[PDB]
């Protein structure tokens, strides 16, 4: 048993998804062009049956955390080495496998990216950045990534986080974990859903995180004056949940709040479970459902680093209307 669905491509099926986003990246000139993103999702029908059946219907239940598909071929020789940075990531080689997250990802729902993230790309890169080992964003590594909703500042942040893995060669470990239902007594639920929280923007909106405008004064805005906003909605029997682990805090001088925001806080590290991204695994995290986060590890260096493409998917794009940054499909 486990927290997420778990759905393995046959070596069959498997080839035919990676012909499939073969054919796109001959046809189109980039993923996040305006000609590939509004296709995907049509193209994507094409996949094969019996993943468009699992992704329809994992969607839909009640439980999981994830949605885990196994068994795409990687072949580290096409692939190449690791980048040096994320600017640099689009190689010829990781360019089918980002193709491909795009379709998976247009299974379930519309892709967008963040004006204020890796140059507002749409697919993102997760990998080791050689001095930046001790920070808060994912290109961290020998200090674990803490547990975090995506973008937990924003109304508009992900439904689900995608994540191909294109190498993991040591196994480092995605963590996940869900509301501690199990745990949480009543009145710490009800403060939990009362807006008594603050919740700024992460690090990776900064601009030092950014290549060498606008959008950022609203992430200073975010950052400066927070408004209070709740960390648990909807139904209390299976709530949404909005927090970032670092980050989060209550209102200021609300005793009543940072002891319920203590007590999710220890919970949450009680039930934190390990997720393992091996090469060719790809997850889609219920941003809503569950945090997430990366344990530690020791970066290599040598070209062989851990590497994921990452994508953003909303359910309605148009919730984001106020934020669609001169278009609907990068956000600020
Ligand atoms: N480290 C914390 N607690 N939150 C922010 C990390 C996020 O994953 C961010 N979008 C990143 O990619 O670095
Ligand atoms: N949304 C679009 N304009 N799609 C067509 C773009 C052309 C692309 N090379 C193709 O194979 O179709
Ligand atoms: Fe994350």
């Amino acid at each position: 048993v486990r927290p997420w669905s778990e759905f393995r491509l046959t070596p069959a099926e498997a080839a035919a998804a990676a012909a499939l986003a073969a054919r796109c990246a001959q046809r189109y000139d980039e993923t996040d062009g305006p000609e590939f993103l509004l296709d995907a999702p049509v193209i994507a029908h094409e996949l094969p049956r019996r993943l468009r059946t699992f992704m329809a219907r994992a969607r839909l239940d009640a439980w999981p955390h994830a949605l885990v598909v196994r068994g795409n071929p990687v072949d580290d020789a096409a692939l190449g080495s690791t980048p040096v940075h994320w600017r640099t990531a689009r190689t010829p080689g990781s360019r089918p496998l980002s193709f491909l997250l795009m379709l998976y990802a247009g299974l379930l729902g519309d892709v967008f990216g963040w004006a204020t993230q890796q140059d507002g790309r749409v697919v993102t890169d997760v990998l080791p950045i050689k001095g930046g080992e001790h920070t808060l964003v994912s290109s961290s590594s020998r200090q674990e990534l803490g547990w975090h909703t995506e973008d937990a500042f924003s109304p508009y942040r992900a439904d689900y986080v995608g994540l191909l893995s294109l190498r993991n060669p040591d196994g480092v470990a995605t963590t996940l974990a869900g509301v501690p239902l199990d745990d949480l007594d009543e009145r710490t639920l009800d403060v939990l859903f009362q807006e008594r929280f603050l919740i700024r923007p992460d690090d990776s909106h900064l601009q030092v995180n950014n290549s060498t405008r606008v959008e950022f004064e609203g992430i200073a805005q975010a950052a400066d004056r927070p408004e209070p906003v709740a960390i648990l909605t909807g139904h209390r029997a299976a709530p949404h949940l909005r927090v970032d682990g670092d980050f989060s805090a209550p209102a200021e001088g609300d005793e009543e709040a940072a002891a319920a925001l203590g007590t999710l806080r220890k919970l949450i590290d009680a039930s934190l479970y390990e997720l393992v991204l091996d090469q060719g695994d790809v997850a889609f995290i219920d941003n809503r459902r569950a945090v997430h986060g990366r344990r530690a590890f020791q970066p290599r260096y040598d070209g062989r680093d851990r590497w994921l493409k990452r994508i953003n998917i909303t359910r309605d794009l148009h919730r984001s209307r106020k934020a669609w940054a001169g278009d609907s499909r990068v956000l600020g």
